[PDB]
């Protein structure tokens, strides 16, 4: 049901904490926390496409479930990303110089909840989006 819908950020918790654990610069942290991103996912048979707007601009990237690839996320951070698509749960594992982070995306109707964990901190961050 989530395919083709645009989800917009409505609220977030502990996101600043998570970014600190990532060792990002203060200006990047400020820009990310102030962003009001949107995201739309599409299925293309063999691959999926994710279109995002906000900080770091507008982009559409394609990927296959289970395959790692070189990527750039956030405000220009270089990482190795790997997404696993399993029904209504999309898990994005990212490996960067700072460590590893997991972004668990759960879709339920018009709501999308993203739970984020990091290898450098014990807190849990949440991003709530609505279509
Ligand atoms: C320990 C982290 C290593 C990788 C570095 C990650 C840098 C963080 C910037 C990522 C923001 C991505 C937005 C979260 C995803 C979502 O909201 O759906």
């Amino acid at each position: 049901s989530y395919l083709g819908k645009v989800y917009s950020l409505v609220k977030q918790e502990n996101f600043d904490g998570f970014l600190k654990s990532a060792g990002l610069s203060d200006d990047k942290i400020q820009a990310l926390v102030s962003d009001k991103p949107t995201q739309k996912m599409e299925a293309n048979g063999d691959s999926y496409s994710n279109t995002s707007t906000g900080g770091g601009g507008a982009k559409t990237v394609s990927f296959k479930s289970g395959v790692e690839f070189d990527d750039v996320i956030g405000a220009g951070d270089s990482v190795k990303s790997m997404y696993t698509v399993d029904g209504n749960v999309v898990t994005h594992v990212v490996k960067g110089d700072a460590g590893v982070a997991t972004f668990k995306k759960e879709y339920n109707g018009d709501d999308l909840v993203v739970t984020i964990t990091s290898s450098n901190w014990d807190g849990v961050a949440r991003r709530y989006y609505k279509a």
